[PDB]
């Protein structure tokens, strides 16, 4: 059984994600779209396909289908809409952080810190709940971007480990209050470069936990729900490592070809000199 608190920490975690979700990307809009040595390595973009549709309130469709790497740039055409689609999704996770009391508690400094350890994390657990994985494409309101068959396919795909992750967690069909708490998790996370109340998020973190293995304990007696718990803590520990991997792939990328904005600036840590 869930006791009064944890009821009640879940609640404020739902409440929180319905203020500052909007599923249907509805406010997202004035966003770029792609024109109508330290490069080999920038050559990260390789395991990214994605094609982007844009259905128009009026029943008009534009898509967009990427090019081929063959020279230099051609490849960063799509950087600018990206960094769009970050800058409103980190704003929504931002804004989700603010709204909860435990978080709003922690001193000033530590939200920060917090924030900018786990922004890209909160920003993929969101993304997931989007994600259609008959279809392999994100479903954001009035925009889609769908991975580009190519190769080998489906077990070509999981090789990235963005996508691999994307397809597992989207297997377990997770609920919505499941999701809240892998964010929380996340997001209080005592081991972030920077934080003063470690010992503080460090206990916060361990509510949240025992919170959702009690949730699930409660609401998923299944034989197929058998240490689902457990594949979800493996899970953001999964990403925890993406992220690393992600955050360096992004620096590379921007040290070469500037794309960031301020706000993905901010949270990365750019100072601007
Ligand atoms: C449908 C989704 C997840 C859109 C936002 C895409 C990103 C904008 C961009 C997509 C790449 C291309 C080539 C179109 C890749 C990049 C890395 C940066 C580069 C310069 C290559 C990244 O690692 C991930 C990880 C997720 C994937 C599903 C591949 C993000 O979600 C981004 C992100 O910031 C999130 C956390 C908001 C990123 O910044």
């Amino acid at each position: 059984g869930l006791t009064e608190e944890q009821r009640m920490m879940i609640r404020e975690l739902m409440d929180a994600q319905m203020k500052t979700f909007d599923t249907t990307f509805s406010h997202f809009k004035n966003f770029r779209l792609p024109g109508v040595k330290w490069s080999q390595v920038r050559k990260d973009l390789c395991s990214l396909k994605v094609s982007l549709q844009l259905r128009g309130e009026d029943g008009s469709v534009w898509n967009y289908k990427p090019p081929a790497d063959s020279g230099g740039k051609e490849i960063f055409s799509l950087l600018p809409h990206m960094a769009d689609m970050s800058t409103y999704m980190f704003k929504g996770i931002i804004s989700f952080a603010k709204v909860i009391s435990y978080f709003r508690d922690l001193p000033i400094e530590d939200q920060i810190s917090l924030l900018k350890g786990a922004a890209f994390e909160l920003c993929q657990l969101r993304f997931n709940t989007v994600f259609n994985a008959e279809t392999g494409t994100w479903e954001c309101g009035r925009l889609s971007y769908c991975l580009e068959d190519t190769a080998g396919g489906f077990q070509q795909l999981l090789l990235e480990p963005m996508l691999k992750f994307h397809y597992m967690l989207k297997k377990l069909q997770l609920h919505e209050e499941e999701y809240v708490l892998m964010q929380a998790i996340s997001l209080f996370s005592p081991d972030r470069p920077g934080v003063l109340q470690h010992r503080v998020v460090d206990q916060l973190q361990e509510q949240f936990a025992i919170t959702l293995k009690s949730y699930i304990e409660c609401n998923r007696p299944q034989p197929a729900h058998r240490f689902l718990f457990l594949k979800i803590m493996a899970m953001l520990t999964e990403l925890r490592s993406i992220n690393a991997q992600h955050t360096q792939r992004l620096l590379r990328i921007q040290d070469i070809h500037p794309f960031a904005t301020p706000l993905m600036q901010e949270l990365f840590g750019i100072t601007g000199s």
